[PDB]
């Protein structure tokens, strides 16, 4: 009776109740999904946060840079959902980039070690998770990652833009591997959403003027989006992710769905 | 239980039970929609076809090159669904290109009158239907058209490739208009499907090699005789589950377009 | 010494001295090219215009909607350049769209008859000219058309945007035909240039604050463009066309070169 | 007379006389450029290769993973062309990916340490060199890097494809910076060319079929054994004849990427 009814889905990337992952988790559960959650580093906090989700779901630790976490991942998921059950869905909502690689910090000044950390967490880990989880996914399954359209450069996004371009390429190759399991792999390219990560970043760049520029970003995005855009609401993005986790897009893989109000299809 | 529960949706393009529009209509009815169908030219023939759909639905004549048909359409639709009710969905699943514009016929030999007719039916008509039906569409509604990825030239598709390129551009402008009504506009780029147009327009102007090639490039495979995955994709767009996508193209092609070999 | 030394190039599209084609013609001549020119309708006026070019050049009438003009073109060109001589280059710098298909006139209110004529002249005729001239082109030859990037919708450009999308598609097919002859076919996507088509034709469709809307277009373009953009200067565009007419892009065909200051590569 | 007469141009990436950089260098010199060359690893062996060039040019050492090399680059480059002289061109023609990231080795088995090294050398180093060399570039100058179209996935190319996607994105940011110096930044996406990297990196990770399919898809054909058309394109970008193109990608692939089949 729900869009994701009877589906077991892993969701990564909850850190705050504003996280896009949190809303993906909320909407999936509203649509009848049974979730496993993964969290990085602050697991007591994430536990308290996810108490506020509609239903109780098991939380597993996963630092995508930790090889041991990746190697034990499938075993721990299987334990969490019960032996014999497989995942129908996997959500990658994970991103990171050192401040040097962001903002008004000069593009040329980011040291490779910083960039490389960012790309490891933001792009490579999409292949890492897929590698760890594909052997426990059902045919008809769906892996989804979060994207921010990096086809053109822009202020501030800097090296994360580069990491997303890498992510887009990784996704196309994940699809080749995933297809062997009858599993789809796609990205959702979202417009700007007022998550705490989003606001910290622009705030890290512009400081005292960050609040104003954020309101201006919202105005510009809403104007260019033919159906408009609400930065305060992650629901449309979360629904798009759930659509890809459902069986209603069975012939789409290696691809990118734009949940950005249609802004990227307009010049002005 | 139903992805499109309660929605009122107009579906154009049904001519046989292999039509992508037929499968779109079937699946939508299965998912709780109520349809109004439109047919070009063969009304008695289409009526027999549509009698095979899981539920009966009113059938309206529509020639997209006929100005009077377009002018009467909204009123005719309202008459069929009852005053005070509006559409939630519109499906544009039509196209045509004269033989000279297709297959092994030389690209340079297609006369403009031929090309022009093809573009009228396959691309302009998307704006035309939108112009006619937007005044009777509900907020949150959705207009969906059928595309075949024309970003790179290819044998056989010739001038229809040009018509599809125009359509994609048209779709982005319809989205600006449709947005004023709170309505989305998108295309589904489908992989090759065994339809009347496939056999009679394309094949008539010349396929097994095409199925194999497409199935190879597609990471999850491709079945030319199964329009259902395409139909489901259109339904996804007609649903409330892709509420932030407009002016866009969704690829229901097995992932073929994301792979070089 | 000259980039196009010894080459024989047909240039269409000159109507005023602000025409992109006029500057393409000037620079080509400065680079040692020998030219044949084509003009539509106002041929006395055009001839007065072309007298201001650095060098003499035959002027032939060509209305791309006139089948008879198209059928006699090769013969009139060959008569102009001498028998046993062929063209090395062809420039299509031709566009048209009735006022109804542009500006603040509603997108839905443009009749297909208006749009169709616009597509005939702006898109289909690229195939027409190629059909007429390919039999009189040397291997190593080059056909170039003028584009305005239509991959995203925008205010005002309206149905001309659709024509340009059609033209891009046509160019990919012309490339397959031209290939047999060892001839390249490409488009130059220029940024906005203050020709009279811009200021008067598009400008006239813009309503009351037309000038301001066009200046705003320039400011936005200059800003997005990493090297900036000057709407008053067609020379970077004319040079780019000449680059495609030269032997220095011998492996590029069916393609688009962006002479737009790099604006299309930047979101903001 | 020469396309690049009096232009001072740095060219990285020569390792054998099949290198794309070697042919870029050869064509630039034929067109009157004064070159400075950089090499990695076996510089004495590279010197033997660079001696085969038309004119003798200074060879400097540059490992792009070496912060000292990068920090001293401009100083050493200035020493080579003379104090008071600046560069007009910079050619980035380098890249690398460990075997684990290539060919028949499973995509999922490449350790990040390996991928990272490949991304560092192949993509980040484009920004690295720009940062080092922009302060000694004249207005009107041109930075060019080599690309292989990564917009779709493909067998064998694997993680290098990902590095190329990074590079394309890096190029767009390098353009923003280079613009402040009146300098252009672009990539050339080349078709397949028989080089040491083609043979040792890609080939050992596994060939003739690649050439045929590319030549078939290219409207003007394509020759894997001929790097000259690619070198010419790079020189076009180094010249004054593409002065309005930046942050972009020019395809020197025989038009292959514009055709489905
Ligand atoms: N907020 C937006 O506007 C926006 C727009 C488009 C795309 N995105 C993408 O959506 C996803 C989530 O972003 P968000 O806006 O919700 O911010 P967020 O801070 O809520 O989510 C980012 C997540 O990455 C996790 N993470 C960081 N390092 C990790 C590691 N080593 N191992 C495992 N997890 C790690 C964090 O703990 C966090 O949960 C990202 O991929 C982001 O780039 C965000
Ligand atoms: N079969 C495929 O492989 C495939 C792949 C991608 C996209 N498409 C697209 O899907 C849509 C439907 O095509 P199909 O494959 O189902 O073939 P089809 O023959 O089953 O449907 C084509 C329809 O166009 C309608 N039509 C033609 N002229 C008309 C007019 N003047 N006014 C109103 N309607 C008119 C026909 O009556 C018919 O029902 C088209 O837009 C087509 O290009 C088909
Ligand atoms: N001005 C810009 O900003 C700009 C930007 C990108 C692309 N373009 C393109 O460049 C080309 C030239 O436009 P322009 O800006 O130089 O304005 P323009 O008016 O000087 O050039 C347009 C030309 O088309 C010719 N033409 C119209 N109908 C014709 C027909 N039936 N047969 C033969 N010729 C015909 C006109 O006579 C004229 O010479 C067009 O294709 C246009 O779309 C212009
Ligand atoms: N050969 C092809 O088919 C082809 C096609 C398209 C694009 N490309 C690209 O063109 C460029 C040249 O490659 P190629 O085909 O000529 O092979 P190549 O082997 O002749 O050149 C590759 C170069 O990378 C250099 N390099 C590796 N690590 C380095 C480091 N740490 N610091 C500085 N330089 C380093 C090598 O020493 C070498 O000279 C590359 O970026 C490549 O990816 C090659
Ligand atoms: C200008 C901002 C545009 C919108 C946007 C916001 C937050 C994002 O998320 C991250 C970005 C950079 C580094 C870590 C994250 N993250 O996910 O925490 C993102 O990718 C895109
Ligand atoms: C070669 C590739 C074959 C795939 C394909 C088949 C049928 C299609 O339908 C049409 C084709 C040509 C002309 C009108 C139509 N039509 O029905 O709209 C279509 O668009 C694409
Ligand atoms: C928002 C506006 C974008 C302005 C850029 C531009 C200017 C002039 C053009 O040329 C024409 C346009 C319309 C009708 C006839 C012509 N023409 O070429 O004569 C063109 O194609 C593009
Ligand atoms: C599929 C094969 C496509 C053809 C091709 C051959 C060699 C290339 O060169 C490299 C490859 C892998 C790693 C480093 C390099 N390199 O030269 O820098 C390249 O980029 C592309």
């Amino acid at each position: 009776t729900g869009l994701l009814d009877g589906k077991r889905i892993l969701v990564s990337g909850i850190i705050t109740d504003s996280s896009i992952a949190f809303h993906i988790a909320r909407v999936a559960q509203e649509q009848g999904a049974q979730l496993v959650l993964t969290g990085f580093d602050r697991l007591r906090l994430i536990q308290r946060i996810t108490d506020r989700l509609p239903a109780k779901a098991p939380l597993l630790e996963l630092d995508v840079q930790n090889e041991e976490h990746l190697a034990s991942l499938a075993g721990r998921v299987t334990e969490a959902i019960g032996a014999g059950n497989k995942l129908d869905g996997v959500v990658h909502s994970i991103g990171f980039m050192p401040q040097t690689g962001m903002g008004i910090n000069p593009f040329f000044d980011a040291p490779y070690a910083d960039v490389s950390k960012g790309i490891h967490i933001s792009a490579y880990s999409y292949a890492s998770m897929a590698k760890a989880l594909l052997p426990i996914m059902n045919p008809g399954g769906s892996i989804v990652g979060m994207d921010f359209d990096p086809s053109r450069a822009m202020p501030a996004y800097n090296w994360m833009t580069v990491a997303k371009s890498a992510l887009e390429s990784v996704n196309r190759f994940v699809a080749r591997e995933a297809g062997k399991y009858g599993v789809r792999s796609n990205l959702v390219a979202a417009g700007p959403i007022r998550t705490l990560a989003m606001s910290a970043i622009v705030g890290g760049a512009l400081g005292e003027e960050a609040g104003a520029q954020i309101q201006l970003l919202e105005e510009g995005w809403d104007q260019r989006a033919p159906i408009g855009w609400n930065m305060k609401d992650a629901t449309p993005v979360a629904k798009t992710v759930c659509a890809l986790l459902s069986d209603w897009l069975p012939a789409t893989t290696g691809d990118i769905i734009y949940a950005d109000g249609g802004a990227h299809t307009q010049l002005l």
